[PDB]
């Protein structure tokens, strides 16, 4: 959601002495401690975020400052006087006090509204409003840049509809938008798509297990019709001539028709048609019987070929050859597929081939996949064009099996039972395939193309017992889509999009952290130990307070029972050294700009590169613009004093010394450190002096005490103060003049402009273009 | 120190992944420190 900022955040504060002889404007912008020995860019990152909070920049926003204005009472003056920034009245009072001290006349009537009308609101050509006010240099730069970065995502509503017009299905009622929203509508949206590949590639077993289980959970809850299989059993019984007082093979098939595990097999069937390669397998009994041959034939006929592996194919052929060709398992252990194919065919069994599954293209573009076409396998290897099984020769193959003599020379007991069984199985599939085809289409729409191409069956938890194969196809049920289930799918499609979205952000955050936190690993004990300790510190920080990663990924990473903290640490290991492309977001750009300005302009935030310590009896050039008494600031650090280059000493060497008494008498410049400092400008006239001593000398080293300046204004004819400064104070400290200060005479430089967009724009919170049917 | 919860969690996870009572019951963590001593030495 966008935020309207009502007031421009100026930071200027004006300080003036009691006499009014001097005045200056300052940009506070806070004061921040900076350390040494640690890289400054890393320290600038945390301060940059805190600065954005101070300016109200961090969250997406648009400026609303058009309404803040007033009009002067004069007839001619139709200008829109602004009410933001440093008020021109405050500047007018400061100048009038300044003119009083010099005994000059006060500002003229004509000069008053020249000054008072500098802050204006004027319209722009594009309908926007431009606000000109007195603001700080740093505040203007950061706020203007933040507005530019956020405005990229703010796009017209009609543009958004064009980008999502491909993914909208044809079964949802179109949304009607008000005419105002069409002409003057804008939407804040991030149109980047984050790939889920880093999570899936590194963690294939965990990601596949999480998605298959949730998908299986929904499919198992689908309604189905309830039709008794007594009619099918009677047809099977009559064809086989089943008797109560005999032992036939039809009894063994009939005995174990269990439909208890039907919903799980139904879910497995949809999963095979959903994904490119969802391999399933079954383990047959030690001594195969009429069921295993019936179950094995059912898999080969009515399952996608891509879902059957080469090893599983040979295993099914071996089981059929054992029962029909009547040979031991050890005999056909080394037999190839072709050898097993030939032995079965000579016996009279032709169902020795796997059949590919015809692919049906999706009607609309899949989610999280731009410019791509979806596809899924049609269930039961049925050609949509011909509404038949792929093998057009199935009917004669069934007859061939029935006349074939397997497991016995006299009688067709084995052949008739299997052929009569496959008659019903083919009839059931040829009637109920349309419902399963729609069900696969609904669930395939949830998964993206990357998950379609990557997810693989690894855990092997989705295995089907031979009893379930022959009972599922014999007792196949029509899929009935109740309104409750239709509504339930609409609910599931909601969080699937939301959970995909939150995973993309979590990966992008994780990839960015890895690049900066860690580096390459060598083959030494030192490098290994450094990685072990550093990574533990990172993993402890991310999980402290609010975790950086949402609970959505934690569920994926903990699917094996591993603790979430350990799961993320192991994933961060594989992510080091990645070449995965990450797109710089608007927020990342904003912090980098502040980080650059923090390093470039160190005076705004309260630290300096170098300081100077010189004896009082040496006169150095100082900044006399502000009129401070013994001004502690310099325009630049003097290169040469008294014709000799000023000595430069680094901080570490300075702390290390014992002749510190010999070098202070000549003066020096301390560099190679970040000197935090502070000052308090006072309106009265007094001695400018440091708050504590300059340096502390111990038996270990020499350190510089904290720098706090008590700056006072200067009056030339104050003999008491002149003697005090020259005599009492013996040593002085000098730093570069802070850039935040600005003399009152140069107040025109504080003028800055801001752009607040048109007030005719309306913002659409929910840009969805379709309505649920019911 | 050796924690028996890690063994139980690993057995539970692998039991659901694939019966597994052929080796799952035979797993005992009694001699863990000695084997760790040999691993470091090797």
């Amino acid at each position: 959601e966008l935020i309207k900022v009502p007031t421009i955040p100026h930071n200027l504060v004006l300080i003036q002495s009691d006499n009014g002889k001097h005045a200056l404007i300052k940009e506070d912008l806070g004061q921040w401690p900076v350390e040494t020995g640690i890289s400054l860019v890393n320290q600038a990152g945390v301060f940059a975020v805190q600065l954005a909070n101070k300016l109200g920049i961090d969250k997406p926003f648009v400026l609303d400052a058009g309404s803040n204005y007033f009009t002067d009472t004069s007839f001619i003056d139709t200008r829109k006087y602004c009410t933001d920034g440093l008020s021109p009245r405050e500047i007018q009072k400061a100048l009038n006090r300044q003119r009083a001290y010099y005994d000059r006349p006060e500002l003229t009537i004509s000069e008053n509204k020249t000054l008072l009308s500098q802050s204006i609101i004027y319209p722009d050509a594009d309908g926007n409003d431009v606000s000109i006010i007195f603001s700080g240099a740093m505040s203007h730069a950061i706020f203007t840049y933040a507005q530019s970065q956020w405005n990229k995502n703010i796009i017209k509503l009609d543009d958004y509809i064009r980008e999502i017009t491909l993914t909208v299905p044809k079964q949802y009622r179109p949304r009607r938008f008000k005419e105002i929203e069409h002409t003057h509508g804008y939407v804040y949206r991030e149109l980047n798509q984050g790939s889920l590949l880093p999570l899936v590639d590194a963690n294939l077993k965990e990601s596949s297990s999480y998605y298959f289980k949730k998908l299986m959970s929904s499919i198992s809850n689908v309604p189905v019709d309830a039709r008794t299989l007594q009619s099918a059993t009677a047809a099977l019984a009559a064809d086989t001539g089943q008797a109560v007082n005999r032992a036939q093979h039809v009894s063994m098939l009939t005995n174990r028709l269990t439909t208890a595990n039907a919903p799980t097999v139904r879910a497995i069937t949809v999963l095979t048609c959903m994904f490119k390669q969802f391999r399933i397998g079954m383990t047959y009994a030690l001594d195969p019987n009429i069921m295993d041959v019936a179950a094995a034939t059912c898999m080969l006929l009515f399952r996608p070929a891509q879902s059957i592996s080469d090893e599983q194919y040979r295993y099914c052929l071996q089981t059929m050859a054992v029962f029909l060709t009547n040979t031991t398992y050890d005999i056909v252990n080394n037999d190839t597929i072709d050898v097993l194919k030939m032995k079965l065919r000579n016996q009279g069994w032709p169902f020795v081939e796997r059949y590919n599954a015809v692919e049906i293209d999706m009607s609309v573009e899949p989610l999280r996949s731009p410019g791509q076409v979806g596809r899924y396998y049609n269930p039961f290897n049925i050609d949509p064009l011909t509404k038949k099984h792929v093998e057009d020769r199935l009917e004669e193959f069934i007859n061939q099996v029935q006349v074939g003599r397997f497991r016995n020379a006299s009688g067709n007991a084995v052949g008739t039972t299997l052929a009569a069984f496959l008659r019903a199985c083919r009839d059931k599939t040829s009637a109920n395939w349309r419902g399963y085809s729609v069900l696969v289409s609904r669930y395939r729409s949830l998964i993206p193309n990357e998950l379609f191409e990557s997810l693989r069956n690894i855990s092997g938890e989705y295995n089907i017992n031979p009893q379930d194969e022959h009972s599922f196809f014999f007792a196949l049920a029509q899929i009935n889509a109740d309104d409750e289930f239709i509504g339930a799918i609409d609910k599931e499609s909601a969080e699937y999009l939301d959970e995909y979205a939150t995973l993309a952000r979590d990966i992008s955050n994780s990839l960015t952290l890895v690049k900066a936190a860690f580096g390459p690993l060598e083959r030494t004990s030192g490098s290994i130990i450094n990685h072990a300790n550093n990574l533990n510190k990172v993993i402890n920080h991310v999980f402290a307070d609010k975790p950086l990663i949402s609970e959505t990924m934690l569920k994926i990473l903990t699917i094996d029972g591993t603790t979430g903290k350990d799961g993320y640490r192991n994933w961060l290991d594989k992510l080091v050294g990645h070449n995965y492309p990450v797109y710089v977001e608007p927020v990342v750009n904003i912090m980098n700009f502040i980080s650059a300005r923090f390093v470039a302009d160190s005076s705004y935030f309260g630290y300096t590169n170098e300081i100077m310590i010189m004896p009082n009896h040496i006169n150095v050039p100082v900044d006399d613009r502000f009129g401070f008494r013994d001004s502690p600031f310099c325009t630049s650090l003097p290169r040469t004093i008294m014709g000799n280059d000023v000595r430069r000493i680094s901080y570490n060497v300075f702390s290390m010394m014992e002749d510190i008494d010999d070098v202070i008498s000549e003066g020096f410049i301390l560099y190679d450190a970040y000197f935090n400092f502070s000052y308090d400008i006072m309106t009265t006239d007094g001695v400018t002096r440091l708050k504590e001593d300059i340096l502390i000398v111990t038996d270990t080293g020499n350190d510089i005490k904290p720098i706090h300046f008590y700056i006072y204004f200067e009056n030339r004819n104050d003999k008491k103060l002149r003697y005090e400064s020259k005599m009492n104070v013996s040593y002085r400290l000098y730093i570069k003049t802070p850039a935040c200060l600005l003399p009152l005479s140069d107040y025109m430089r504080a003028q800055h402009d801001y752009v607040s967009p048109s007030s005719s724009r309306v913002y659409i919170k929910d840009p969805a273009v379709v309505y649920t049917r019911s």
